[PDB]
């Protein structure tokens, strides 16, 4: 799964 | 504190 | 607690 | 020591 | 390199 | 899953 | 943005 | 290497 | 110390 | 955004 | 229409 | 037929 | 020449 | 010839 | 026309 | 057969 | 404790 | 301070 940095501010890490 | 992956796949990150 | 980055650049970890 | 997440959802860091 | 969350439970981070 | 470009030449696309 | 292969079969490419 | 979709419109695929 | 994302999008990581 | 491990040694994490 | 990969392994491209 | 990225960022693959 | 996605949403492929 | 994803998750690109 | 990866690692998409 | 990128830079697509 | 990347490229994560 | 991994394999976090 890809480790991702998501959001737009508030961001966080997600895995897909 | 422990790093956690939460979700079910897509996971986000939490801390306790 | 959710791990969130907060900022607009420098983004820090919000204590949640 | 390996960094491993253990769980089945919540996954925590195993002390290895 | 892609940062990845791998495994299937036991997971961990890998870079490719 | 991450789309990756892997190999060393010969390369290919893999998904993890 | 990450190029991802997502779905569950039916899959597709998404970008995040 | 990560397959990425980059640009700002005009976009393209890059690998890192 | 706090983990920071720095940049503006492309971010790198810093610590304070 | 893709979380990436970049560099070539000195490496670091970047997000794209 | 969506470009998708369909299958269950081998997955082919379909338009829906 | 032309292959397209459709979306708004998150994109997926479409074709007319 | 570059293979690119052009658009502003729907993005088509162009060669530049 | 049709382009395929083959594998089982990890997939690679094949074509018959 | 053949689609190519051009670059040196970081690659982008070109076509002659 | 595998779809691959072959080259040493410019890499073209080959079927093996 | 120090975070380590271990491997040789593919790296995994260890801690000391 | 920048987060950097230093090594050539084991890579550790440089105190910067
Ligand atoms: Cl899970
Ligand atoms: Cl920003
Ligand atoms: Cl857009
Ligand atoms: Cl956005
Ligand atoms: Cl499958
Ligand atoms: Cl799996
Ligand atoms: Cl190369
Ligand atoms: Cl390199
Ligand atoms: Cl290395």
């Amino acid at each position: 799964a890809a480790v991702l940095f998501v959001g737009s501010a508030v961001h966080g890490v997600a895995t897909v």
